């Protein structure tokens, strides 16, 4: 098992065809889960899966530039479960980052910050007991 908060080094950051994988268990009775795709103190793209925002469950996207949060992208497919093994893949293209769960795509999020080889690191925080965080180029 990895510590959580977990930091993943990007080195040289990120840039399409790169492909992050991350492995865990979600607690029981979650809250909540967040990738933050960070450029500095900037977050280029966090990817928050809420598991119970007003008795909903939505997974919240945005970027933090200058300590402040943008606009918000929600989507109301929810493919994590409280108790259950997933596998997120997040996977750069050239406009946007595509998230896959459990080997279905769930989203995508069109690139805010540009600097791609400049979001050198990812966090990986929230209720779930990760397995194992790495990617490849495919
Ligand atoms: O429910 C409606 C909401 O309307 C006002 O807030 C508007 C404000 O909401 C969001 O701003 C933040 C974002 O921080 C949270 O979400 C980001 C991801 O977007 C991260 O997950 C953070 O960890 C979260 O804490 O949410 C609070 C407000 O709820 C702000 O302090 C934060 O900036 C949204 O991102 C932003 O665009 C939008 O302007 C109202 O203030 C709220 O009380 C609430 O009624």
């Amino acid at each position: 098992p990895l510590i959580v908060p977990y930091n993943l080094p990007l080195p040289g950051g990120v840039v399409p065809r790169m492909l992050i994988t991350i492995l865990g268990t979600v607690k029981p009775n979650a809250n909540r889960i967040a990738l933050d795709f960070q450029r500095g103190n900037d977050v280029a793209f966090h990817f928050n899966p809420r598991f119970n925002e007003n008795n909903r469950r939505v997974i919240v996207c945005n970027t933090k530039l200058d300590n402040n949060w943008g606009r918000e992208e929600r989507q109301s497919v929810f493919p994590f479960e409280s108790g259950k093994p997933f596998k997120i893949q997040v996977l750069v293209e050239p406009d946007h980052f595509k998230v896959a769960v459990n080997d279905a795509h769930l989203l995508q999020y069109n690139h805010r910050v540009k600097k791609l080889n400049e979001i050198s690191k990812l966090g990986i925080s929230g209720d779930i007991d990760l397995t194992s965080a790495s990617y490849t180029m495919i």
